[PDB]
């Protein structure tokens, strides 16, 4: 929202009200009171017909500082309110004296000035990380349409850029863009987003969470272009600094406060096949196109029923279309007796054709304006209404529902839609509409996220979700959402995937080729390849099957190649995937979060690292050119075998069963001895593989359990010319490769013999000790 | 502006009709006209009671191809209308065929597809590199305030990013940005700019022109994240496309179709020096200023007037302070006899106060209001008025005074203000308010440089100007405006001269440390370096004198090292800035501009390239920290002597004295000697130097005459490991540095002798001949 | 109330839907449902991001087919409403062919066209006594003052005329003639009336209650000249065709009815 117009002026018609000098300081507890005039109130004379700030500064969290900055108490102030886990008792130092008042959080402190140069100033072990100056918070009085706001904008030094706030499709570094924090349906192709989140970060080690389900306008860049300015409607601002001192570091301690994401099934960690949008469902048609992928060796795990599943006009009132489905637990059971898990589409919203319609609105169910009609339109579905879940008993029905098809056999549900929550309406429980339009997401994939635990249990729990909000990644996965397809679309999807992991979600699944019913072949097996190298990976189309042999015999061998790889990489996946429910370290890492000193890191969007250990550059040209570049070190292909040093930039050209996929030096990485299944005992028949081992250095491999828990661990040290191997827990029948190793002059305690990517190692004894040449 | 709702809807209240459908094409003479229906119109029931575009392509220059489209031809349309250069005569190609038209223009096409599938496409030699799909273009009726509006998006491919549209100081990738080309005055700090020009370029080696001195509303990947959306309030619009394929040859045509930079005369390339805003000047304050430089060996070369030559509130009436300025002529004439060149302020606007004030209102010399009364605002001066210009008396009156100054002993203007150009207004010509916002910077301009034209003669031609429009880089220099001193706003200034240098300006001045009176003596020294590292370069401050020997005895040092720097480099420097005359590659290029297929350079804003050969790289910094990227090549330390390997990141700490200033390899590189001003004969007593010239190459070193020709041309190749030298011109007593080259095999035709950064050698015959050890 | 600009237009700001296709009928005991699209929704891509019309034909009493178009059902519909003789075991037949919808009390029946070409049309015995053309019914949508109305137009033949709609003073025969259905105490010379009834009958030996008790505008022949349009502000309309075939047993049908 424009506030400043120029450096000199301000927009016509504000009346702007600043916090500039400290009157007086309070200890209450464990947090820092602070009053603090619009002006010089030092003389006795000028203590009266003035407005007075009121400045609460606590911690509810280590290494996180609260701000709160008020104008009028008086306020109602009604939630929702975000699901923060606010602590008490953290321990905190509380320094008041004559030229400051210092609260101090773990290495975080906020420091404001006393005397006549205020200044208010974040500092991590009393260095300054970013700060608010004099003028650049307060309250504004819109005379223009009687509403007023507060406000804040917090530094940016030179070179510092800004990431996050929710999965975006605009460019990745924030700088220069105006954010409103608002769900909406607009596609990935815009400044809109499904997935709206008041978090940001930057290539400073910080982050800032802006307390506020409401919709928060940022301007990052974008009115001062050396500072992120945020403003609410409201008569208090709060927000949150979050220390890091790097990027995975503020990602836990945010994940901590605001919800840690879920680890998944494995079993999600397969392809995905659906029926497609507004082709033409029936069992026949259905396992035509599974027999299909099984004829051609490959490997399906999970099925999705999409909208048609339900009675055109009539979604989503969770009546099995009769025509289509005159038996649907008799199609699912067939259909799970082959080893498939099954997804059904689901939405918040109800079509008045549907005959469950009445009866909600007899009930009371649906979302009402405040003269008690029921809000209605006719986008998406004719007359359509929203479940009211904040109306305990349309919780109810709507969660029995969903049980009644978990209990038909039915293992999860894509949450879709949830974004165009009206607020011209009175909810059930009195709550604030400006604030459920955005919370309502969270509530909606709450819900269902607990029919599977209290059902399938917690460990079997998965979602695709299209709509999100702070502590929705506690509910994974979230779906990227409408591609065209294409490789300007391809890129900005994958702008989304870095950005909502650069906002909390561990876990990302998109769409290979999109949805666009005709894909050229070439984007598609593109695309296929990104899509399998994705945390989760559908194949989803709109009037066809996006299965691949609608292409040529090639794009099969493009499907059936990464999905094999992804299988067998699941011993190393699923070891990251417990990072992300441990830390928030998202699966799908942009090269500033793994890199965070690397200054060729800060803009780089076109490429990742999976996990700490690979980074894949998708190819986004027909012809196979692409470029990317590589941080410090000795990278290896993890099929090609071949090596790259970093710290700079590559050009190569892939076919279409490949694409870079570079393997970090001292790493030593666990692939399994499965390639038609995500799902199965990765501690036995492990292939371990130990790239480029530096002298000095260690490697360690933790293989996990299917709770991810870590049940074996392998290390593999350098000294000299000797490499010396451990193991500890649980491992049956494994082998060790050293990669682009020849020949060695010696080993203690196994047998070896030569492979196209080196020698392997088999164990008995453990030393294991290897003597290099 | 936005006009689309996400993907799916569009914004409340705008009614939107697009090309969809060519109906005819006609060819007139050199020029394509396309019909194209807005609805399917095969039929003749409907080719009635729907709206018809009209399109237009026509070539003004060789490689760019102008796009005209057209709703209602009966608005009014009235001037001004931009300076372009336009040729009726440009070899063209149309082709008419049953499934495209196509007009093209040297290697650039406009294809538009007939058919069922509309499409616009600009090729490159048959390749496309931009282009609108369909729905992407045509005609806003915005029904909420009965304005309407033309628009196009053009499409931006994977990694394509874009520069420009004037000088800015937002992040200077613009992709997220909306940017309005509307010139304010709003400092250096805000997304406002005082030289706005509606014309980007990207990555791809193409450009755009948007053809409209109205406010542009640019959506650059801000509306439809990979587009370039463009509006304007009009029943037309007009945009040219501008071929490459490199950034230099974008700008050269770009240049040559809207005008080149003119050469400033050498000693402008000098150390400026002002009196400062507020200070009490008088001829013996400014001589005791003038003095202190001279007495502290500081090299000073053009002196400045500011605001307070004439009366408080009387600005800009011309008048000398009587009390403060006795005798004028007298003063500047003792000023100019100790080698000066001399500045004064001024404006196009005048105070109440000024006796001059009713003679002008009298004459009908000032801007009205429709009703006839003076438009008036407290803005700046008291009942502010503004100088007419497009009343040609008025023009006069002002351009008499001009030389009234000039005939005095002044040598050149500072061209302040310009920006705030009322439209509630009715100009003497009748000109359309809207398009003289923007234009006003233009004739203004205009009129002071050709009375300099006029009097001193072109070639002695320059300018500090504050605002501009397209057309005004002919009436160089252009000046970044007023910084607060801080290494942030440092950084801000830098993207702003990177920025105008990418939208048509060869020349960028700015003040050393900035405007704010107190700056810390490390900012004020770090800024040094870069000022006197820049085409032009002042010391202007607010209260405070801009003299060192405020600071410290160091700040001393280093304004006479990087002064004395300066002054040798001229020989050098003189020849890139006939570069910038010829053909519009500015002095201080983005790293983009000079390394295009470089992928490590598109989003490089802190460094830069000072001519073809030297990038430098501002310390912004106290302790003297600074990070660069150097591009593929053994570079090497212009003075220090230190050499790097290129194609990734440095990190290196300097000293006040010192920043990375590098010098690619295969360079042969002149200085002069003279370190005490620019303008000198650079041709005699040349100190030539060689910087790592490789087996198979060639290094070639213009020295400029005064009039920016070549008048002395050397060559060094080398062939295994004998450099051949080649001189052909006129030069004197010159001489030869082989850098870090200590010991040579053998010298045909020279003498050799020791120096500490390498083996200099003179000529004798020029058969000179380097063996190489 | 004005709807259309003559035969090419549409009041400024009036945003129109009609139904123009069947989508589906369904028989529920003795009524019948036909949901219809605006728009064509024969293929599955266009089956959503679009309004339904859900129309209900049913019988209150022989002889009487009432015909109820609704938009959305989730407005308040607060009473008072007629006070109406309404049975619920009226013998009626039901046809759902793949050419028609057919919903027959007596001797009258309605009529609904499947396929491209939309038509509602009242039958005698098989033969057309009155109907509505696609494109004569639907919502309007008043952006101009946020209201929201449903409206219909019923055809006249060749020289027939309408009357009633209460004690009016105007000419005789309505054709030609704007009629308000509102109380009002305008005297007995004007074109006001103090006794008000939303229902006419005709030469042809049928009449028509609107059935809502609020200001009813009916253009008679007034903007659409062979025709009989009426609007309510309203999410439905509900009216109902009440066969003769004279005056006097229309009226005997109405009054047993009303
Ligand atoms: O059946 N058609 O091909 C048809 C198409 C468009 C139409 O548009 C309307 O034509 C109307 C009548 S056509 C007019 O011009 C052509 C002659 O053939 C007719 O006899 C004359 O009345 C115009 O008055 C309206 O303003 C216009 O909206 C009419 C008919
Ligand atoms: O391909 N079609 O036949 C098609 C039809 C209507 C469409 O309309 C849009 O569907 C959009 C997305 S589709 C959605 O539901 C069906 C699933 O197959 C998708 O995966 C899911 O995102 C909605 O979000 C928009 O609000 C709506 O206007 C889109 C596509």
């Amino acid at each position: 929202m424009k506030i400043s117009d120029g450096n000199w002026l301000i927009q016509p018609g504000l009346n702007l009200i600043h916090p500039l000098q400290v009157f007086e300081v309070e200890q209450q507890d464990n947090e820092m009171v602070v009053y603090a005039a619009p002006r010089d109130v030092r003389e006795r004379t000028w203590q009266l017909d003035t407005p007075l700030f009121t400045l609460r500064f606590f911690s509810p969290q280590e290494g996180i500082v609260g701000v709160r900055i008020e104008h009028f108490q008086g306020a109602l102030n009604n939630g929702p309110h975000y699901p923060l886990n606010i602590l008490q008792d953290v321990k905190v130092t509380i320094e008041n004296t004559e030229r400051y008042a210092e609260f101090k959080s773990g290495n975080l402190s906020a420091r404001v000035s006393k005397g006549e140069f205020w200044s208010l100033d974040f500092l991590r072990n009393g260095e300054r990380i970013t700060g608010s100056q004099v003028k650049n918070n307060g309250y504004v009085q819109d005379t223009n349409n009687q509403r007023n706001y507060m406000f804040e904008r917090l530094d940016l030094g030179v070179g510092e850029t800004v990431y996050g706030l929710g999965e975006r499709f605009t460019a990745l570094v924030r700088n220069g863009q105006t954010v409103e924090t608002w769900n909406r349906d607009g596609g990935t192709s815009t400044e809109q987003a499904y997935k709206n989140i008041p978090f940001y970060m930057t290539n400073r080690g910080y982050g800032v969470l802006v307390n506020h389900p409401q919709c928060v306008s940022f301007e990052v860049g974008s009115e001062k272009v050396s500072k992120v300015q945020f403003s609410v409607e409201s008569e208090y601002l709060e927000y949150f600094v979050i220390d890091g001192p790097t990027p995975k570091a503020v990602l836990d301690r945010y994940t901590r406060f605001t919800g840690r994401p879920a680890l998944p099934p494995a079993w999600s960690f397969g392809l995905w096949l659906t029926t497609s949008f507004t082709t033409n469902y029936d069992e026949a048609t259905v396992n035509s196109f599974i027999d299909g992928m099984a004829e051609r060796n490959l490997p399906l795990h999970v099925f999705h029923f999409d909208c048609f599943w339900m009675k055109a006009f009539q979604w989503c009132d969770f009546e099995w279309d009769p025509l289509t489905f005159p038996d649907p637990e008799g199609m699912i059971r067939r259909l799970k007796a082959k080893g498939l898990k099954i997804c059904v589409w689901i939405n918040p919203y109800i079509g008045q054709k549907s005959p469950v319609f009445k009866e909600l609105q007899e009930k009371g169910y649906l979302l009402k304006r405040p003269d008690g009609s029921l809000w209605q339109w006719d986008k998406w579905q004719p007359g359509l209404a929203i479940y009211d879940f904040t109306n305990p008993d349309a919780c109810k029905w709507y969660a029995d529902k969903l049980k009644g098809l978990v209990a038909m056999g039915v293992d999860c549900f894509k949450t879709d839609f949830g974004e165009r929550i009206p607020t011209d309406v009175q909810w059930f429980d009195g709550s604030d509409p400006q604030k459920m339009h955005n919370h309502y997401a969270y509530i909606y994939n709450e819900l269902v996220w607990n029919v599977l635990k209290d059902t399938v249990g917690e460990e079997e729990a998965v979602l695709f979700a299209r709509s999100a909000s702070v502590g929705a990644q506690k509910f994974p996965v979230h779906w990227g959402g409408d591609c065209y397809a294409n490789y300007e679309s391809m890129a900005e999807s994958l702008r989304g995937g870095l950005s909502i992991g650069l906002s909390g979600f561990g876990f990302w699944s998109h769409d290979i080729g999109g949805f666009e019913n005709t894909a050229p072949a070439h984007v598609y097996k593109r695309w296929c390849a990104f899509g399998l190298l994705s945390s989760h990976s559908r194949l989803h189309g709109s009037k066809s099957y996006r299965v691949p042999w609608a292409y040529d015999d090639e794009s099969c061998d493009v499907v059936r190649f990464f999905t094999q790889l992804k299988c067998r990489m699941m011993p190393y996946l699923y070891r990251e995937a417990a990072r992300a429910n441990a830390r928030g370290t998202p699966m799908m890492r942009a090269m500033m979060m793994e890199f965070p000193d690397d200054p060729a890191c800060d803009y780089l969007d076109r490429q990742y690292m999976l996990g700490d250990n690979v980074m894949v550059a998708p190819v986004f040209t027909e012809a196979g050119d692409v470029q990317f570049y590589l941080p410090e070190g000795r990278w290896t292909h993890l099929w090609h075998n071949d090596e790259l040093d970093g710290s700079r930039w590559h050009k190569q050209q892939h076919g279409f069963l490949s694409l870079p996929v570079y393997v970090r030096d001292n790493t030593l990485l666990a692939l399994g001895n499965n390639d038609q299944r995500p799902d199965y005992v990765w501690h036995e028949g492990t292939a371990f593989h130990l790239f480029n081992l530096q002298d000095g250095h260690e490697a360690v491999c933790e293989v996990p359990a299917a709770d991810g828990s870590v049940i074996f661990t392998l290390k593999a040290a350098r000294t000299g010319n000797t490499i010396t191997v451990t193991g500890a827990g649980e491992a049956k029948n494994w082998t060790l490769c050293l990669r682009n190793v020849v020949k060695v002059n010696g080993l203690q305690d196994g047998s070896q013999a030569e492979s196209e990517q080196g020698l392997v190692v088999k164990p008995q004894g453990n030393a294991l000790t290897i003597t290099l040449h």
